[PDB]
C-alpha cells in the first residue's frame, strides 16, 4: 500500500484473500473483503492479488476480459505522462511510475479507478453464480422458519434489485412464499408488523 | 484503530471475527470478543466488520433495524457539523469527517455510542436465541455431574437475571434440579458448602 | 500489554487462547501458553482473556471462587491509593489506575501477583481433572512400547510428585509396569541404561 | 529482506509457503506466491525457503540440479569481490558479502538472478506435472458446463502455448470438444459470441 | 530475540512452532524451520519453546537427557563470570546475565552452542524415528511412478549417507528397485539420463 511512502504488501493479506476465496467462493460478502484488503493498493499489488486465486480460472479470465474492455472504452473516451488503457492494467508501467502518479499534485487516483473496474467485474461474476431466482424459494413442509428466512434473505441480497424493488420483494414475497401455517400466523399478526415480531411469533 | 493517527484495519481482525461467528454463532462469549476486536474502531470500520459476515443474514438485518431505530430515537432526544443519527451510523459521513471528530477538542465519541448500540443489539439477539429456560434443565439418570453442572451454569449465564436473582438461582435451582443421588450428597454436605467442595464430593 | 506505554491487546492472543483451550482442554501444557500470552497484561486484560472462554463454565466459576478467596486472604494479611482485594480483580478499579500503578516508582507488580493466583487456580484445576493415577497405567498385550511410554510420561507429568519421587517413579515404575517382553528386554539391558538405549532396544 | 537495512525473515512467510505447497502442490498459481513471498530475499533466505518444503523431495532436488546447471552455464558465459557460480547459489558466501553486494553501487541483483533461475525451474516442474493435454478434455454426458469449462481453462493455463496458440485453442477447442447439447447451443449463438454470452446461454 | 536490545518473543512464533510439531511430528523439514524460528534466541527462550510442546513427552525427555550429557562433556572438556554447563541450559542463570553475555566484548555465543546441541538431539531423534531403510522401498504393481519416486527420495533424505554414497544410491537403487515396466523404460533411455527426462518418459 501507500501510506507518504511505499510499503511492501504483506503475506498476511495474500493468505487472507486466498483463504476467503477458497472458503466462500463468490458469495456476496467476498466483495467487502476485497474492498478492505485493497486499501491503498497499487495496480501491481492488485494484479498480484488477482493472480493468487488458484481455482475458478474461468471467472478470472472473465475478469481480465472485462477490465481490458473497460480500459479500451476509457481510451476511446479519454485519449509525468498521462496513463493509457494498458497503464491502468499495470502491464506496461513500472512501479516507480505508479508511485509517481500516486504522489503527484494533483493526485490521479488510478488505483481507485482500477478497483472500481474490478468491483464491477466481481459484481458481474457474483450475478452469474446466482444459484436461483427469488421467486423459486418456497418453504418446505417441515423446514424451520428461521433457516428458510435466512436462505430467502441471502437470495434477495444476491439479486440486484433496487431499494424500492428490494423493499417490495421483502414485503410481498416473504408473506406469499411462506408455508401456510406461518403465512396464517403472519396474517394474524397484521400489516405493519416488524421483522422481529414476526420471527418471534413464528418460533 | 486510532492511536493520534489513523491506522489501517488488519486482516487478522476480520479473519478472527468471521471465524468466531462461524464457530460459535451467538453464544454469549462472542460479545466480549467483539468488544476486544473493535478497540478504537471508527463506525466505517464497524460497518465493514458487520458486512463481512456471510451467513445469518436475518440476524444482520435485525441488527441494522435495531441500530437505525436507536439512531432515530437519539435524534428525537438530541436534535465541524453536529452529527445526526445517520451520521453516527457512518452511512452519510466520510472517513475524514470521522477522523476530524475523533481528534476534536472536546472529543465526540461516536465510536463508543455506535458500539453501545451494537452491544445492545447483540444482547437482544443472544437473549432471543436463548435455547431453553433454566427450569427445563434436569439431570439425567446417568448424566455426569460435571457436564450437567457446566450445562446448567451455561444456561444461567445465557439468561438475563440480576445478580441477586442469579445468586438465588445458583443456590436453589442447582440443588433442587439435580439428580437424586447428587441431591442427597449435597444435602449430606450441608448448607454453606462451597461449589468446589460439592463438586469434589459428587465425583 | 505494557512496553513504557500501554498497547492494545491483539486479536491473535485471544484467538490463540480460545483455540488452545478448545483443542487441549486442561492438559498441563496449556499453562505455559497462558504464561506466554499474558506477558505484560493488565488485570482488565486477564478478565477479558478469562471471559472469552465459551465452554467449561464450571471451571471458570471454580477459578473465580479461588481468586476471590485468595484476594480475601490477601486483604486479611495485607490490610496513589493502595490496592484492595477487589482492585486486583479489576472489578472496582479503572484502566487508568492500573496504568498508574504499573508505572509507579517503585512499581507495584499487581499483574504478577494476579498471575500467580491464576496459575495457582489452574494448577489446582489441572490436578483435579487428572484422569488416573500413575499406578493404574499398565502396558497392553499388543500396545506399542513407544505409545505406552509416552502416555506413562504424560501421566507422570500430570501428577504432583517431587523431583526425587518423580525420578524414583521413572526408574522403578517404568520397568515394573511394562509388559513382560519389554520388562525382560530392560532387565537384560541392565541397570543404569539410559532411556534412549532402552527405547531403541525395545523397538 | 532488504528494505536500506537487513530485516530478519518473518515466520509468517515460511508458514504461508509451506502451507501453500502442502495445499496446492505445484499448481500454476503457486509461482506468483513465490514471487510475492520472495520480495527482497537474499540467497540465504531463498535456500532456507526451498529447504523448508518437506514432501516432493524429487522436485526440490531437481530444482537444485537445474539451478546448479544455470550457475555452471553462467560461469561459462561470465567467468568488492565478484560473485562466482557457487556464490549465486548462496553455498559459499557469507551474509556480510551478500548484504554488501545488495548495497553496492552499481547494485548487483544477485537476488533477481537467483529468483529467475528458481522460477525457471518451477516452471519446468509444473510443466512436468501437467496431468493431461488439452485434447484429452471432453465434456461428460451429465458434466456441468461451468465445471467442465473451468477444468478446461485450468488445463489450458497449465500448458505453455503462445498467445496466438492459446487464443486459437480457446476458440476452436472449447466449441469442438464440448458435449453435443452445449455445442449446438454455441453454434446457435453464432461466431464472435463472448464468453459471458455463451456461459449464460449454456446454463 | 536480540536485535542491540532484547525484544519479547511473539505469540506468533510459539503458535507456529506448536502447530508445525502437531502437523508434521519429526519429519526432517521441521529442523530448518526450528533453526529459522530460533534466530537470535536466548536459552531461556529455547526452554520456553521446548516446554510449549504438549505431546511427544518421551522425545522431549530424551532431548533433555542428551543436552545435559553434552553440557556435562563440555564441562569436562571446558572447565563477567564464565558460563558453566547448567548455565547454558538456562536453569541457573537469570535473564539479565544472558543479555549481558550476548552483548559482551568479545561475545560468547552460548546461544549458538545451545542451538547446536538442540539440533544434534533433534537429528538423533529424527534418525531414531526413521520408519524404514532405503532398501525396503519397492514399487507396487500399480503404484504411480511419481508417488513412488517421491516416497523413495523422502526416505533417502531421511538417511545420513554422504554425498558420494547418496549419489550412487540415487543412480543404482532407483533404477534397480523400480517396477519392471519403469525399469525397462529407464534401461531403454540409457545411462546418463537426467531425473527429469526419466520421469517425463515414464509418465
Amino acid at each position: 500500500p501507500i501510506v507518504m511512502v511505499h510499503q511492501a504488501i504483506s503475506p498476511l493479506t495474500l493468505n487472507a484473500w486466498v483463504k476467503v476465496v477458497e472458503e466462500k467462493a463468490f458469495s456476496p460478502e467476498v466483495i467487502p473483503m476485497f474492498s478492505a484488503l485493497s486499501e491503498g493498493a497499487t495496480p501491481q499489488d492488485l494484479n498480484t492479488m488477482l493472480n493468487t486465486v488458484g481455482g475458478h480460472q474461468a471467472a478470472m479470465q472473465m475478469l481480465k476480459e472485462t477490465i481490458n474492455e473497460e480500459a479500451a472504452e476509457w481510451d476511446r473516451l479519454h485519449p509525468m505522462r498521462e496513463p493509457r488503457g494498458s497503464d491502468i492494467a499495470g502491464t506496461t508501467s513500472t512501479l516507480q511510475e505508479q508511485i509517481g502518479w500516486m504522489t503527484h499534485n494533483p493526485p490521479i487516483p488510478v488505483g481507485e479507478i482500477y478497483k472500481r473496474w474490478i468491483i464491477l467485474g466481481l459484481n458481474k461474476i457474483v450475478r452469474m453464480y446466482s444459484p436461483t431466482s427469488i421467486l423459486d424459494i418456497r418453504q418446505g413442509p417441515k423446514e424451520p422458519f428461521r433457516d428458510y428466512v435466512d436462505r430467502f434473505y441471502k437470495t434477495l441480497r444476491a439479486e440486484q434489485a433496487s431499494q424500492e424493488v428490494k423493499n417490495w420483494m421483502t414485503e410481498t414475497l416473504l408473506v406469499q412464499n411462506a408455508n401456510p401455517d406461518c403465512k396464517t400466523i403472519l396474517k394474524a399478526l397484521g400489516p405493519g408488523a416488524t421483522l422481529e415480531e414476526m420471527m418471534t411469533a413464528c418460533q
